[PDB]
């Protein structure tokens, strides 16, 4: 059975997992974003000067509706003064967030994005397959039963799919649209109809499919809200599937996903056979290295296939974006390289994100790209990494040392210098005073009379250090290792 | 003017003429050349033993003796006399018990050429060199004046130079080879003729070309050794060009190269126009990102990429970067820019001695390339991915992290047949779990009646890392809590 | 009065007046009535109903249940049977064995039974054992044995009475609940009361007594109710605290010092007529040491440095004191003489696994003395050079404590350089290691050819297997 | 080959070395008593029944009548001695205050095991069953007597004969050097630190004595002739290499082994030398056949222990926990191995067997830095268990106090681990019995294992500080 588990025992913090069995196969972790919210709005005032109008959609500031955005449905080359009345009600969607002094950009041409489809129930003039894409898709799109007054777009996401699966998405957009206009026809004008960005409506919109057997929710107050959204989205057949979790063992722990979730935070994730993948992220790209466990050709082939599967889901769970480079283990047969490519392609087939994959090159690398799905490059409860001090780069022991070494010498050059104390972490004092002993001696012999003291301090770690200057006369007879305390002041 | 500055108060920098364009900064024997006397012959091993000086005798198998020592499949007893003198090179250093592998087939490696003055049967362009590169090299090599009884090899390094530049390299090997057999004809048998690895001998062997005007040296004791090496290498035309630096301002500071040397240790290197390159290194490869400055867009991207290609080439030399390199060039829409950026990189690396191979800008806008670190020294990549992060700059809080491990613990304890669950966590995590969350740790144990939850503080880990191990019924040991990290040492280990 | 105090607010203390003389702080050998699930002539065994069925091989069926044969001939499916667990779930026998302190009754089967043994072979022949059964005398007098043998017989009766009174699947006897063990190990005829401070436990305590088959005792189990804690009211809490001290004061004023080393436990004896003092303090020591061995649960080898005595008759009297003082200890104990050096060597078998109170400082060899860093460095510094002089040496790695590396590579940097320069080509690597402290270090020699490009600070790990100690 | 190496380039160390096994060391560093002179009788005092002797000090020595040998003879001192009479004289007591030194013509030559009184036979004997048998077997000249030292517990008769004869050879040379000169000079210097080494460390099997210092080597030969053995002058040799003597002979590390707690054995096992209040416990760990390994490590142990006792100068009571051996014949062979290997030692040694417990007891007579952080300078550190239990009772005692809100136990990491796992139950028990009192046990990687803290937090003073942030706060 496929389940959607929703762990919501922090009422600010929120987790949604899809699960075939114990395949965690997709995850999301959530809760302002306002783009693509739908309101009923009253027209505040008309401006023939800007060929536009102003809409009270509930916000403290009025939205902005240009003429090019008004549907023929609301037209009772024309002046806007001839098209709209003041105080006229209108179903309105946000194109662009409020910026600076400027109210949100609003359009009546409403668009309902699904997983694979974007229904424009309001205008039929937009539609077709995307530029980014198509032979079977042009055949599958013509087969869907679309009402006459509307148009649809098939998202890059729609490409490895079937027509049967598209009809399921298209109909979920239709049921929603009915309810949008049903909840508009039922009220006075200033209110909100659809929230793009709250986590239940988004979870159902993105994560629901026909193969989903249950939706377990561990919080009653939420489960009630979850029902309401399902009827507003126009799918009662799902209410029966929504079920309340009540056990005292936590939802995600009862189903054994909490560790799999934990794997999306790790540098190294283990593969089923015993190998692993190491996910490093640079300024330019994300590098994924692959290591095997403890026939060589069969091992490399086997570990790569597992790697291809793990990388795929890690890309979903982590929500990784941009450029990705996979260093697959070397394989001599070309047929293996194809099978490792085709593994990865099938594994990323279920990913909603726009993903593009090349081959295994002559250097044994695979390049690919993924579009990060959410605007919020953000992390619910985190802090700056201390060791890298916020940037993701840690200075090699070589260069750190070399850097302090030039820094010591610059202090020894200064006039009136008696001594210079470098208080460094232990490995650095080890590297400086052995590997670089020659250069340490070179400084002291060139700065005749200047004491270079490099003291290993097990109280520091490797980004941190100190280089202190001791002027002629203020030197003490303190022992090298008792200095870190001395300079505690 | 081009100078070779040598700071030895050992660092060697090539300076045009206040710009710094190349830098160079283990008791070595492989590829030393001796005159040797034959100690004793072994027809049983089809080999002989040679006294080249060392406390242990070298090993010269029959397959290594040149026809120069032959008359007309023979027994080695018919070939050599005991105590017969012979010019000998070390193939392989002394390992364990054996003395050193020796061959009479001498080879003199230059920058671009390896002269085998001893045997003509082994020369040509190597297989590493792709056809379109080699095409002109097969033409340039046929044009060099090589004496009859000897053969050459064009190193992968030869790849970007000209026939006029190769003729300069080949002649330096010839001048040396002469002196090698002149110093051998002039003495009894047991001595050393050529030392492969003086940093002076190496610097001249690797870094001299006809375009080098001066060789400033700031150390007298070394300058004298430098002249001797020049005469021993057989090039008196360069003695005049070796000069003593004397100024009180350090050699490298007078020429303003010290900061440029400092750049080979930086993560981000400013380009001339304002943009930069970010050199990150990972486990697998070296990622280089390119950023631009501050207004034609296409021109900026093109122009920044060109500067990048030039900076990356020299940084690859100065850093001595090895292995796999991925360059993320700024995106360019015209294909003609993408070829120009590639060709910029090819012409910029053309003077690197290292074997370099460069592909195209792919559909993703990446350039893959490889480079051999030249030095037995294993290269430390200037910077690299933070291990606490994986290079996010972000780390989970201790609370969210404990709560996460909490449920992870309980998930393990709920598994059938579980006796114990061991959480090996960083010290402040065990502190938080076993104090602030003690109640909840107790709740697990009391709900999983019989399952021991062991949360052990481990001062060997820090805060993103942890471990949650499951102990099945019957395989628990009476080990103390604080001694579990050391016992699980075996397992918890990541490939 | 001898009491058994049970603090369960689980600790069990045997207390004579106000003297603490003993202290205590799985499914093998549990007994059930079981129904035979199904028979297997193939494995010559049967299955007995836990969520999983037990396994009863033919060799384990008593002659009592057979009304060389096949297992299908002996047993009927669904036949009830008194069953004991031989081995935990990873084995059932119908030979049952009831272990006491001194005796293991095999009430089912008499083909059992088991040269300090001279009086034991006589004492065992004197016990009144029913015909159909045999017994084993554990490693742990005849009058004291008859008390133990009868408590097993009382128990066995109740076991077959609780089986004759019910349907077939249930548990009869639980081998291991600390109350069962305390009554099994720590009950005797001379125990007047068993005070318990916890009602929930006292109730469980009574049930275990009737199950153990001794209703005469229920009267002697009493509930403690005072607000002053049970152990404090009886003044044993300090004596319990003495089991954790290095030095325990003797009645007369002398003391014993209990040190423990790697090999053994050294007990020294100090005092407060010289001959009479030594003799008398030694007698007091033999008493204290005996009960300290019980309270601490000390195991293995014990050497006792008694105060020296010149008359041989005192030495025997101090031995025989110690022998009779340990007589009540459950553990297997063996005692030798006071040797010509005035030591007494003895051994004790720790009853369950465990360790001791104080042992000897790793930092010293047990002195308190520790060489100054200056002297310690200079020592290592001459040691390093000694290694670099050796023929065929490529490198020499000093792995020293952090302050020693700091002293060596700063204050003594000149000398370190002097070694490297006089030993042309030999690398001195002095690595600071925050895993060591200051008496300890290592100086390792790296022959020509076997050097690795390992980083100075990573050597400690590369050298683990070769720098570890046969001590551990 | 057994050698005596003498390092004297440094201002003096003497090491007995067998092959390259340092087995004895002396570091005599010289700041009285038993010097021998030829002396002229300055003046006689019948008043004090004594005389005055010129032994060449600026002050005359004092020779009572009771100290004059029958050889030089109730009488007056005036009747026995003639003024200006020459006499072989030994110092009894160093010069004190105004008096000159006490002198006796009863002369005694101390060796390692024997004191020869070549002058008087009336003093000697014991106070042992075999020593009384062994002393009666020695060939001692009529006119003289001998004492067996406390050392001489550990002498064979053949070994005693070697000591006695070295005293006799010396005594001959003493009177030979007296007969050959006028009267005021010094004959034998007891104390000049080379004399001790030759007196304690020389024997017939010493091939060479290498000395790295000329000034000292000259002094070393004079002392040999004065000790009366010119046959050795040829065996004393000047070391000259730039490599220090003790480093050329590879013994400097073996000298440094005497300071360690564990010493590795040749085969790979080791011995652990731990010293308590009562005794020295030596434990033995091993590195195929198990019976052969245990036997073979124990043999090496016995050998190593023997010389460690010598190098360390351990004294008193020693208990050796040999690796268990089931065969009784090995037990005897490990015993006999120890006995033979201490046979060289100069100290008084006694050895029992391997007991039923597998332990060997033995005693040795001793022949002649800064407070440890970790045990506060006593013998003992606590077990993590006992320490934890100790802190645990201490935590509860703080929680009992009136007006307590919290009790913070700042312990080392392994202690926090043991307390909060193995003892978690008891930690809960305190908190639940002290309703409302928070027990905070915080692991602190800044401390190690003897140290800790238990702090009390009164009601109202508690902060919202995180557990692990409490070390810093405090
Ligand atoms: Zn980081
Ligand atoms: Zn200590």
């Amino acid at each position: 059975m496929k389940r959607m588990l929703i762990n919501a025992t922090q009422q600010e913090e929120l987790r949604v997992a899809l699960v075939d069995g114990q395949r965690l196969y997709d995850l999301d972790i959530e809760s302002e974003q306002k783009k693509a919210n739908i309101y009923k709005g009253k027209i505040t005032r008309i401006e023939p000067s800007l060929e536009a109008a102003f809409v009270d959609y509930g916000a403290e500031r009025h939205g902005f509706l240009p003429l090019k955005e008004i549907a023929r449905e609301y037209f009772p080359r024309p002046n806007i003064k001839d098209v709209l009345r003041e105080g006229q009600e209108v179903i309105v969607q946000i194109d662009k967030e409020e910026r600076g002094n400027k109210g949100a950009a609003l359009t009546t041409f409403i668009s309902l994005a699904g997983s694979y489809l974007v229904l424009m129930p309001n205008n039929p003039r937009a539609g077709g397959i995307s530029r980014r894409i198509r032979t079977e898709l042009k055949e599958a799109l013509a087969s869907l039963e679309l009402p006459e007054g509307m148009g649809l777009i098939v998202r890059t996401a729609g490409v490895g799919k079937s027509a049967e699966a598209l009809q399921w998405d298209l109909s979920f957009r239709l049921k929603h649209w009915e309810a949008i206009k049903k909840a508009a026809e039922s009220r006075p004008a200033p209110f909100l109809i659809h929230q793009e960005s709250n986590v239940i409506v988004r979870a159902f919109r993105d994560y629901l499919r026909q193969d989903i057997g249950e939706i377990l929710i561990d919080n009653p107050k939420v489960l009630e809200l979850a029902r309401q959204h399902i009827a507003a989205l126009g799918r009662p057949d799902f209410s029966s599937k929504i079920k309340l979790y009540t056990g005292e063992i936590p939802l995600f722990s009862h189903y054994q996903i909490e560790s799999q979730i934990e794997s999306a935070f790790q540098r190294e994730v283990r593969l089923p056979s015993g190998g692993s993948i190491v996910i490093d992220s640079t300024e330019a790209l994300t590098a994924i290295d692959i290591n095997s466990a403890r026939d060589i050709e069969e091992t490399a082939f086997n570990t790569n296939l597992e790697a291809a599967d793990e990388i795929a889901r890690q890309l979903r769970l982590r929500d990784l974006g941009g450029l990705i480079v996979i260093d697959f283990i070397d394989m001599t047969p070309v047929r293996h390289q194809r099978a490792v490519e085709n593994r990865l392609r099938e594994a990323v087939r279920q990913d909603r994100a726009r993903i593009q994959i090349s081959h295994i090159s002559r250097f044994g690398l695979l390049e690919m790209s993924r579009q990060r799905l959410s605007p919020s490059l953000g992390e619910s409860s985190h802090h700056v990494c201390p060791r890298c001090s916020g940037t993701g780069t840690v200075r090699d022991n070589e260069s750190l040392s070399l850097s302090i070494l030039r820094l010591i010498e610059e202090e020894a050059l200064k006039e009136n210098t008696q001594e210079v104390h470098a208080i460094v972490p232990v490995p650095i004092a080890s590297y400086l005073l052995n590997e670089k002993r020659s250069a340490v001696n070179a400084i002291e012999t060139r700065q005749d009379g200047v004491r270079c003291v490099i003291v290993p301090n097990d109280q520091m770690e490797t980004p941190h250090y100190h280089v202190l200057r001791v002027r002629k006369g203020e030197e003490t007879p303190t022992l090298s290792y008792m200095l870190p305390k001395l300079h505690e002041e």
